[PDB]
């Protein structure tokens, strides 16, 4: 298992337009292509992210191209943001996964405003975190989801992730 396999599962995979959980087109491996409303508009970020002109379906091969780029601008979002960077550095490799999936979902921004959980996860308090970490709109709306990743969190194993 990796941060690749991880958010594979889960985000799934679709070649076509489709609306993520929060009713956002999406692509791909969970790749977002805008908040608006206006399909032409969705349509329109995937050529430009793709270089060609879709038919709002994109290969198998394009569609892990974006999500390689998005998992390294997740990575980059946190080693850029000061309250996400001294969390990650100071996280093993299983539980930096577990960050990276979190960046993926909710963007830069709105992990870095999760700052008591964030500090509970650098005094590695996992079981304080992972209680802290379900008080939250991302678990009550992917709860599946969320207690995948508070359960790396807690463990520092894969054991949420595997079979
Ligand atoms: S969270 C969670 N997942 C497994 C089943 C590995 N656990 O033992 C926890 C920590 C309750
Ligand atoms: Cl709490
Ligand atoms: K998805």
């Amino acid at each position: 298992m990796n941060i690749f396999e991880m958010l594979r599962i889960d985000e799934g995979l679709r070649l076509k337009i489709y609306k993520d959980t929060e009713g956002y087109y999406t692509i791909g491996i969970g790749h977002l292509l805008t908040k608006s409303p206006s399909l032409n508009a969705a349509k329109s970020e995937l050529d430009k992210a793709i270089g060609r002109n879709t038919n709002g379906v994109i290969t198998k091969d394009e569609a892990e191209k974006l999500f390689n780029q998005d998992v390294d601008a997740a990575v980059r979002g946190i080693l850029r943001n000061a309250k996400l960077k001294p969390v990650y550095d100071s996280l093993d490799a299983v539980r930096r996964a577990a960050l990276i999936n979190m960046v993926f979902q909710m963007g830069e921004t709105g992990v870095a405003g999760f700052t008591n959980s964030l500090r509970m996860l650098q005094q590695k308090r996992w079981d304080e975190a992972a209680v802290n970490l379900a008080k939250s709109r991302w678990y009550n709306q992917t709860p599946n989801r969320a207690k995948r990743v508070i359960c790396t969190f807690r463990t520092g194993t894969w054991d949420a992730y595997k079979n």
